[PDB]
């Protein structure tokens, strides 16, 4: 089982910062969409669903630093859950060699950051734990962490 973001190298476990842009000027009440579908994919290293990759993102998955008051809502494989998770996501199947784009989006409602600054640039906005095991024998069970970090500065001038 592996991973990559924006076309990057194999990821086998581990933590790794997946870089997006976001709008950059928003009213109150606005979310904010980040699909990371368009950025991390995922693929079985054997083809034709053999030992198949059971995989789901993990209770704790969570905002990062000063985005722990906003309201999040995060979906997953057609299902949508309170973020930060506070359980277990469904389970996605990954069996193909050519990469599946993860079915991953994070909303981001703003709360108490009206008049100013709401994201930095650079800033960690949330950590998603991904858990995977596979079919055969053990699984071989791997844990992965995707940093999502905001290319830039968001800013919510009004309110
Ligand atoms: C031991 C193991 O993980 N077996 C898993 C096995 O892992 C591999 C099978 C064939 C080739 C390789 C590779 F190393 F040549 F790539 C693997 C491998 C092995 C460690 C890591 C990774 N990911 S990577 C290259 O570090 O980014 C891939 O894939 C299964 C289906 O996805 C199952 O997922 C099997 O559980």
């Amino acid at each position: 089982f592996s991973c990559n973001v924006d076309g990057g190298s194999s990821i086998g476990a581990g933590t790794t910062s997946v870089y997006v842009n976001l709008d950059p000027v928003i009213q109150p009440g606005q979310n904010l969409v980040v699909d990371l579908s368009q950025h991390i994919s995922c693929w079985n290293d054997y083809g034709g669903w053999y030992d198949t990759d059971h995989i789901n993102l993990v209770q704790g998955s969570a905002f990062a630093g000063s985005l722990q008051s906003y309201k999040g809502s995060l979906y997953w494989n057609n299902v949508t859950y309170p973020f930060p998770l506070t359980t277990n996501t469904n389970v996605l199947d990954i069996g193909d060699k050519t990469p599946m784009p993860l079915p991953l989006k994070l909303y981001i409602t703003p709360v108490g950051a009206a008049g100013g600054v709401v994201i930095k640039a650079g800033e960690v906005i949330a950590r998603i734990h991904m858990y995977k095991i596979a079919t055969l024998g053990s699984g071989n069970p791997r844990n992965f962490t995707w940093n999502i970090i905001s290319n830039n500065s968001v800013v919510m001038p009004t309110g």
